[PDB]
Formats: C-alpha cells, structure tokens, sequence
C-alpha cells in the first residue's frame, strides 16, 4: 500500500515545473495526481523545488504543526509553490480549481528513518 513518504511526493511535489505556467495548472494536477478520485480535495499545495531540498526541511526550524504536533519543521529559505483551491463552480467529479502562484516558507510534518516529509501543513 502507498507508503506516507510517496503519498507526500504524489500530492505536493512538481519538480518539474519551476511556477504553474497558466490559470489549468490546478485542475490538470489535481486531476493526474489522483486528488480528485474520491471526492474534490479542497486545497492542496505543490512545491517546484527539487525532492532533495524539500526532503532537507526535516533538519530545518522545528516547530509546532497548526495541530499541536511537534514534528513540523520550517523551511530556511522561501520555495516556489503553487496553491490549489476550489472554486465556487467546483462539483464532484468535476472538481475545478484557483491557480495561485507565491513563494513562501513552508512547513511540513516529518516522520520514519530515514526522517522524510509526510504531511504539508502550511506556508508562511
């Protein structure tokens, strides 16, 4: 079954882009990446920066999840990032997305050996 360290790399992680290039970008990989195939997932974040520098943040600021947990880290420096949000016109299975440029920190939740990112929790 899908382990939580590949579950993280499917969800957030788009390496091969450096920004969403048109308004589509949500809506297309929500799509491929499977985030739609229950249920519209209403936000998700990806991060176009290599998986070895997102995988490092686990080493980086620790600090409090927005939960309480105490197994979230801070990004150093600000990465690029793309925000997905749903629209008003979104409706299952046609879920439709806002395409939201930024660069920001971000703050993820780690866990295992090797210690690797499981959960995106924000970017500040």
């Amino acid at each position: 079954k899908e382990t939580a360290a590949a579950k993280f790399e499917r969800q957030h992680m788009d390496s091969s882009t450096s920004a969403a290039s048109s308004s589509n970008y949500c809506n297309q990989m929500m799509k491929s990446r499977n985030l739609t195939k229950d249920r519209c997932k209403p936000v998700n974040t990806f991060v176009h920066e290599s998986l070895a520098d997102v995988q490092a943040v686990c080493s980086q600021k620790n600090v409090a999840c927005k939960n309480g947990q105490t197994n979230c880290y801070q990004s150093y420096s600000t990465m690029s990032i793309t925000d997905c949000r749903e629209t008003g016109s979104s409706k299952y299975p046609n879920c439709a997305y806002k395409t939201t440029q930024a660069n920001k920190h971000i703050i993820v939740a780690c866990e295992g050996n090797p210690y690797v990112p499981v959960h995106f929790d924000a970017s500040v």
